């Protein structure tokens, strides 16, 4: 999949975007891939921070749906219009789809003035896109209408940041050592379960619960390993435990504030989740080191109370598939990740008992 293989690019902490075309004729745009909504949107007016956006009056293949959605959301937020439109990706698959847009109409803090991108990708399954689940999200568009396979995969190797999305496939290339599967348990965001948490080897010994509380997802629109409060709490103190050789200010840990040191890793522990395997009663951890959630710095974990979100402090550290198809997310350790010593880690098999209890309902 050479032709896809670099296909992302963004800027540190604004998301990573691809390169899509719009209408016909083709309106290029730089669009936000989002792995934690489910919707295509894109800005369809001029906004002062935008550098483009769809004019839908130059599309001789746009169709009105006649229909408006609202969406907010924690701080930011956007109204559209619903429509159709054929839809490329330049490197991506040689294909050409009809799929729904969201022209973006009106937003409020959504937008990042000075981002690249001005359009959202939504990856994530239709129960959760808006106004409902009627509305066909873009990737079930493009595996109903041509015959990409039901998958997708993404390295976000992270003061210009770049990346991969293969769509339809696996490129070997860009991960070492194995994959390991962990089930998709519900079709709507990209939910996970994670039954252990270790910091530095030693178990938080928490109940599992509460690390999927209310829920676990992959998520790319993300920047933060964010956790549930509780969980939070008991990471951070044993991470700072285990990082007694020098001392931080408490406000820092909740991201309210930020610290810098000098030029030219060990005093901080690796970061361990083990994630529910293909096989009852097995299991398999992924690990990341501080070169991951210590962002270029900051304190790049924060607390939730929406669940844990496994943003790019996790992913830039793996290679990810989205096996759609057999409805189960791969890790793999990324060829890009940066490491010192000590290095990310994909690691299994383990025997943990109960998996499906750490799940909530
Ligand atoms: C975390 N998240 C959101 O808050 C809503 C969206 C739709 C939004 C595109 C993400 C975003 C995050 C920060 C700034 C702008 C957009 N995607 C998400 N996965």
């Amino acid at each position: 999949f050479v032709e896809m293989v670099d296909n992302l690019r963004g800027k540190s902490g604004q998301g990573y975007y691809v390169e899509m075309t719009v209408g016909s004729p083709p309106q290029t745009l730089n669009i936000l891939v989002d792995t934690g909504s489910s919707n295509f949107a894109v800005g369809a007016a001029p906004h002062p921070f935008l550098h483009r956006y769809y004019q839908r009056q130059l599309s001789s293949t746009y169709r009105d749906l006649r229909k408006g959605v609202y969406v907010p959301y924690t701080q930011g937020k956007w109204e559209g219009e619903l429509g159709t439109d054929l839809v490329s990706i330049p490197h991506g698959p040689n294909v050409t789809v009809r799929a729904n847009i969201a022209a973006i109409t009106e937003s409020d803090k959504f937008f990042i003035n000075g981002s690249n991108w001005e359009g959202i990708l939504g990856l994530a399954y239709a129960e959760i896109a808006r106004p409902d689940d009627s509305l066909e999200p873009f990737f079930d568009s493009l595996v109903k209408q041509t015959h990409v396979p039901n998958l997708f995969s993404l390295q976000l190797c992270g003061a210009s940041v770049g990346g991969s999305m293969i769509i339809g496939g696996i490129d070997h290339s860009l991960y070492t050592g194995s994959l390991w599967y962990t089930p998709i348990r519900r079709e709507w965001y990209y939910e996970v379960i994670i039954v252990r948490v270790e910091i530095n080897g030693q178990d938080l010994k928490m109940d599992c619960k509460e690390y999927n509380y209310d829920k676990s997802i992959v998520d790319s629109g993300t920047t933060n390993l964010r956790l549930p409060k509780k969980v939070f709490e008991a990471a951070v103190k044993s991470i700072k435990a285990a990082s007694s050789t020098e001392k931080f200010p408490d406000g820092f840990w909740l991201g309210e504030q930020l610290v810098c040191w000098q030029a030219g890793w060990n005093i901080f522990p690796v970061i361990s989740l083990y994630l529910m395997g293909e096989v009852t009663n097995q299991s398999f951890r992924i690990t990341i080191l501080p070169q991951q959630y210590l962002r270029p710095y900051k304190f790049a974990i924060s607390q939730s109370s929406t669940g844990t979100v496994m943003g790019a402090v996790i992913m830039e550290g793996f290679y990810v598939v989205f096996d759609r198809a057999r409805k189960r997310i791969g890790f793999a350790v990324s060829a890009c990740h940066v490491h010192d010593f000590r290095t990310a880690a994909v690691e299994g098999p383990f025997v943990t008992l109960d998996m499906e209890d750490c799940g909530y309902n």
